[PDB]
């Protein structure tokens, strides 16, 4: 199934997440996201952060060309990332990431998040005391820019993510707005649910798109190895359990019963191909009251240099 964005195009319910870390070798992302699309994966996550756009472009160029899809089936995203929120970077941003991609448009464009940093061609800029060094950027005009782009036809769709309320507010608000965001791809799951965001979001007809749905990959960079682990969650394993299904599957349909479109990263075949039967069961309303519990407020994603960020999100 779909949802229909509020610019009138249509996006897959289900989503391929694209990330691994840097110790992966870029041959597995062309690998799995080949694996993706013939599991029945047909909305593809990517960025220019994760250094995987060539290989997810070739991985669909190669489905495209063994007839199993055509590039109108597909949804790919890619994201604006934070060194090039300065508005005449923006659209260069994105015809760089066609060009890795050999793609002639993106489905869908977000800005990867709020918390502008440094320009230049260092992803993650640091000054001689290792600190990231941040910009200060009015994101507004980084929308205008978004804006444009969808004029041009090079993006479908535009959205967000890591957008809290107050900064969507401030692009919904924005003079001589001409496209709102189609979506907020933002941290989400039984341990975060964001009912908030979503209630705030639902009334506003933006989606909300989830990552880390499964829990994250707990990078040691970003995640405390104590945090709890979401797929070992009692209730999440009772439920696997009296469904037949396992915790991440559970995870996945919780989201897609409320209304929110998710992400699944897995780089493994089996796993990959187990996401796809999240279509085939469906939760109770008990049971979704059951997962609605297990909110704790537990960002994976946490870094205590960008908490001092201006634009961070959670504070
Ligand atoms: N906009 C942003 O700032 C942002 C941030 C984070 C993520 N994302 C996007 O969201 C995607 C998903 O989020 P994520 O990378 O944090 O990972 P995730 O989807 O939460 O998955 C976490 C881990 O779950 C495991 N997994 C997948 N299916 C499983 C299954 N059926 N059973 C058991 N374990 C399973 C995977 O490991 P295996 O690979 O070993 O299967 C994966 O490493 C990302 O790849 C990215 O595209 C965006
Ligand atoms: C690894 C590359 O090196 C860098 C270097 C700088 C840098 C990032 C990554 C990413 C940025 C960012 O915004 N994330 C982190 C993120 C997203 C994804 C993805 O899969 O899309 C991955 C792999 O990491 C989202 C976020 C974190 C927090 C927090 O609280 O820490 C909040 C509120 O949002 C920050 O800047």
């Amino acid at each position: 199934q779909c949802v229909k964005l509020n610019d009138g195009h249509f996006m897959p319910v289900l989503g391929f997440g694209t990330y691994a870390p840097p110790e992966v070798p870029r041959s597995k992302a062309l690998e799995v996201t080949k694996l993706a699309i013939e599991a029945g994966f047909r909305h593809i996550d990517s960025a220019h952060l994760y250094n995987n756009e060539e290989q997810v472009g070739l991985a669909i160029r190669s489905k495209i060309a063994d007839g199993s899809v055509k590039r109108e089936d597909i949804f790919y995203t890619s994201k604006l990332w934070s060194t090039f929120h300065r508005p005449e970077l923006v659209r260069p941003a994105l015809e760089n990431s066609l060009k890795k991609a050999q793609l002639d448009y993106v489905d869908l464009y977000l800005i990867h998040s709020p918390m502008s940093l440094k320009p230049g061609e260092e992803l993650s800029p640091t000054d001689e005391n290792g600190k990231v060094i941040f910009d200060i950027v009015d994101l507004c005009t980084t929308w205008e820019a978004m804006e444009k782009c969808k004029d041009a036809g090079l993006a479908k769709s535009i959205g967000v993510s890591n957008f809290n309320r107050r900064q969507l507010e401030m692009i919904l608000n924005k003079p001589g707005l001409k496209y709102k965001p189609v979506c907020n791809q933002v941290e989400c799951h039984p341990y975060f649910n964001r009912s908030k965001l979503l209630d705030f979001c639902k009334s506003k007809d933006i989606v909300l798109v989830a990552y880390s749905a499964l829990g994250s990959q707990r990078d040691k960079r970003w995640v405390d190895p104590n945090s709890p682990v979401l797929l070992e969650d009692p209730v999440l394993c009772a439920l696997a359990k009296k469904h037949k299904r396992t915790p991440a599957l559970i995870a996945l349909r919780y989201q897609l019963q409320r209304g929110v479109v998710v992400l699944a990263k897995s780089y493994n075949e089996q796993r990959i191909r187990q996401n796809v039967q999240v279509f085939e069961f469906q939760l109770t309303a008990e049971d979704m009251k059951a997962i609605d519990g297990l909110d704790r407020n537990l960002h994976y994603f946490n870094s205590d240099s960008f908490a001092s960020h201006p634009n961070y999100p959670y504070s």
